[PDB]
């Protein structure tokens, strides 16, 4: 199966500019697109954490020490019983408390790109700016919950890489380097290829619910990581991503066809249903508290 | 465990024993239905204890209840889950299952249709549109599925993938603990109640009623990992489902009460399979 042919965008003076002809219209219909990584970003702190977080703090250099030992942190480390993936998931405060400052710096840059995509999309959908803070639970302006994930795919386990899921928030900005990610398009798993120098952007369940009654609804793509098999001298698969989410204590909104925001359900119960159908393991507070 | 409504049969009417009645059952998305006293459940329990066994060794009487792991059309060995199951529509049951089992399935399917018509009536949906929005399932058409599930305890996995049933109405037989439902975000066990089927609704009922005054939800459920052996036998279950045909469209009652086709059934089912099972049986419940 051939990979998806997605739109490609770049940021130019804080505006989203599309290099491919379909533009933001086609990208929203696809539910995902590639976003050029701003040339000044150093990705190496994120890759370093993805290569080290699951290793013991000792033995090893004192320089790598703040990048290791995270399997001990019950607050932000998640060993998945049924999948190859183990991952850090940390909100803003948790990143500043537990992750190296160069990683925190990288997350802040990725978060700004996620917010840029969010405001571009809301504008593209003709949603009144006056309701942006309310319908995003504050996420649009850097509030809400700004999640970070660092994933390591453990090849020694004969399991699927990542549970099939829809992301739960508004916008995801994802870094990948290896094959393995797939999306459900028309009922068939289509690979999403890594594009060097680009993030992958998609939308989450909160954007799907928000726009489900509009003229051009935006979908949250259903995606998984297939079982990862080691290729000699190729490193284990990893990924890292930031997500702009509504806070778990609030409500999810949906635009009525008359253009009015309606609070339709609580975020926390939505996330709990998500955890139950996606992971179904002991980490029942994952992404909530 | 949940405190569900209980109903029993009475001349082709659904009669509720408990005070919440049909209204509360539709709110819960599930309830217990008394098994008609004349029904023999043993053909179903027998198939559930035999279908995964080799044709031989064993008695010639049990042979038609065995050897289904070689039937590529109706047998599904799950990679990531303890469950292995038969899934057969009407014709396949006719063609591959013992008549005693086909007869029990017909009796369960009739109950599923009784529930479906009681639910469409209780929601005030016009009877003139029943055949259109159910793809013929309300009157015994569409696709009437049967599942026979065996939970392999030697597999150290979840018992059953968490899922919402895909159709309109499910009638399920269980005898052992293990089944759980997601209520208010928490996994709550659904206990086996002797002499009762479990009834719930599927994605098609949820989508159909999502924008009415009293939407009916399709309960999210799973089967925990089944602990290996000691004395008790392996867990099993069997059930029938009234589904829209894969070739049709899923409908939804509008704000004004008129049916609108919102998406195709097959693409709905393929998405379901991809997120629920995510294995090679990509035509499960479609072909
Ligand atoms: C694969 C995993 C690491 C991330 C995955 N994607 C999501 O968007 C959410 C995160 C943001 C938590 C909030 O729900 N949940 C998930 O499971
Ligand atoms: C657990 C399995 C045996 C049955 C389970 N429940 C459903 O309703 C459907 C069936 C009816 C097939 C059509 O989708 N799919 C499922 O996976
Ligand atoms: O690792 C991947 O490619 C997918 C990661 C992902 O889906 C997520 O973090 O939510
Ligand atoms: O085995 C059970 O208890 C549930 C089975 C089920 O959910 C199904 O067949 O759809
Ligand atoms: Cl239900
Ligand atoms: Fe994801
Ligand atoms: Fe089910």
């Amino acid at each position: 199966t051939k990979e998806m042919t997605l739109q490609r965008a770049r940021t130019a003076s804080g505006e989203l500019v599309f290099e491919t002809g379909g533009g933001l219209s086609q990208a929203l219909q696809d539910g995902c697109f590639y976003l050029a990584i701003p040339e000044d970003i150093d990705l190496e702190p994120g890759k370093l954490l993805c290569r080290q977080f699951y290793r013991p703090a000792h033995p090893g250099s004192p320089e790598l020490r703040p990048y290791r030992g995270f399997r001990r942190n019950d607050g932000i480390y998640f060993d998945r019983e049924y999948y190859q993936t183990e991952h850090i998931l940390a909100d803003g405060p948790a990143r500043e408390k537990y992750l190296p400052p160069d990683v925190v710096a990288l997350c802040e840059r990725m978060t700004s790109l996620a917010l840029l995509v969010l405001t571009s999309t809301l504008t593209g959908l003709g949603i009144d700016e006056a309701v942006w803070e309310k319908v995003t639970g504050g996420a649009v302006g850097g509030g809400g919950t700004q999640w970070f994930a660092a994933s390591h795919y453990r090849p020694e386990r004969h399991q699927l890489g990542c549970a099939p899921h829809k992301d739960t928030g508004f916008v995801t900005v994802l870094y990948i380097e290896q094959d393995g990610l797939e999306s459900s398009v028309g009922g068939e798993w289509i690979p999403i290829a890594p594009l060097p120098g680009y993030f992958l952007v998609n939308f989450g369940g909160a954007t799907e619910l928000l726009t489900a009654r509009m003229g051009r609804p935006v979908q949250a793509i259903l995606h998984r990581v297939r079982s990862c098999v080691t290729e000699p001298a190729r490193e284990d698969r990893f990924s890292f991503a930031v997500f702009a989410n509504p806070p778990a204590t609030g409500d999810l909104y949906q635009m009525s066809e008359s253009g009015e925001p309606v609070a339709v359900r609580g975020v926390e119960e939505f996330l709990r249903d998500f955890n139950n159908e996606t992971w179904s393991d002991r980490h029942t507070d994952f992404g909530i508290t």
